[PDB]
């Protein structure tokens, strides 16, 4: 990661004003625009009933809430956020890969990332400094992505 301190700046105040919309906002609203650029997205976290798909958004949205909240508080040094992300990116390796109705792959994160660039826009701003937020993002997508695949890369298939 390589933020400038404006860039630094912009990034903060801007998502503490996003965590201003509720609990688990922005990252409910992240996973819903995945959700509409990929509806795939949506059927797998929200496979099985309505409560067991709206259990596991929740889940995904109070997980990404604390790693991005702890990723932005430390943009100095996130070694730890770094080791989460993995793990979380970790998690998405099925013995069955269809086991969701649809399998994952590491697109489907590059997918997200998307959908979470868009929101950021949302959240006194220039070119420069929004560019703080794609640096993040690819930071954290990347980090999923590698976690998933050195992970998927060494189960049997
Ligand atoms: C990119 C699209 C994504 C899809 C389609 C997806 C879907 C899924 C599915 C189907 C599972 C297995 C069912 C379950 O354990 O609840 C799962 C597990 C998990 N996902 Fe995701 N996910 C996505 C992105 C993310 C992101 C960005 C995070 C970041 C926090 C994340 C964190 C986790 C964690 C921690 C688990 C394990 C849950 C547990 O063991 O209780 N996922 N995900
Ligand atoms: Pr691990
Ligand atoms: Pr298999
Ligand atoms: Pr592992």
């Amino acid at each position: 990661l390589h933020l400038t301190q404006p860039q630094i700046l912009f990034v903060r105040k801007t998502w503490n004003h996003a965590r201003n919309q509720g609990a688990l906002e922005p990252a409910i609203s992240i996973f819903r625009n995945s959700f509409f650029k990929n509806p795939e997205i949506r059927q797998m976290i929200m496979f099985g009933t309505k409560n067991e798909g709206h259990e596991r958004l929740k889940k995904h949205a109070q997980l990404f809430t604390v790693l991005m909240d702890d990723l932005i508080a430390n943009l100095d040094s996130p070694s730890a956020t770094v080791a989460g992300l993995r793990e979380a990116g970790e998690k998405h390796v099925w013995p069955t890969r269809n086991q969701y109705g649809c399998p994952f792959h590491a697109h489907l994160l590059d997918q997200f990332a998307t959908a979470m660039i868009e929101r950021t826009l949302e959240w006194d701003r220039t070119e420069t400094t929004q560019r703080g937020w794609t640096k993040i993002v690819l930071f954290v997508t990347e980090q999923l992505k590698e976690g998933f695949q050195d992970e998927q890369k060494r189960a049997r298939r």
